[PDB]
């Protein structure tokens, strides 16, 4: 392995969602779907997906297809399965991929969060930059 790349652009990848566990239903949830991506070129259905990290595995949900625009947003949110014990072992991963034959980029957007309760606090729905980390693009 060698080469890589980078970059920085005006603008960046926003994704807005609300982190909310119901020890109730044991069960994270992360509404409020609000992709904020100011760009133009071509078409896709572009989605959100929320990973979970649990000591038992891990999980992954999204949102129903949508039209990419200058802002995006949902009525739904995602649900993963974890188990308050593992609230602090356990990193809610989102991701905005690209409807594509096979996904050709992996991810578009990746953004980071936790469920200990730390980084993003519960019920509180906030912004975040997607961490697209790298340029992807061209």
């Amino acid at each position: 392995g060698s080469s890589g790349s980078s970059g920085s652009w005006n603008q960046a990848p926003k994704l807005h969602y609300c982190l909310d566990y119901d020890c109730q239903k044991a069960e994270l949830f992360v509404t409020r779907l609000e992709a904020v991506t100011s760009n133009h070129d071509g078409g896709c259905d572009c989605y959100v997906q929320g990973s979970v990290a649990n000591r038992t595995g891990s999980v992954e949900a999204q949102t129903a297809l949508k039209k990419r625009q200058l802002h995006t947003t949902w009525e739904e949110g995602l649900v993963l399965p974890l188990a308050e014990e593992e609230l602090p072992t356990a990193t809610l991963t989102l991701t905005l991929r690209t409807c594509d034959r096979f996904s050709r980029h992996s991810v578009a957007g990746e953004l980071r969060l936790g469920l200990d309760g730390t980084s993003v606090p519960l019920g509180a729905a906030q912004w975040g930059e997607l961490k697209t980390s790298g340029p992807s693009s061209g």
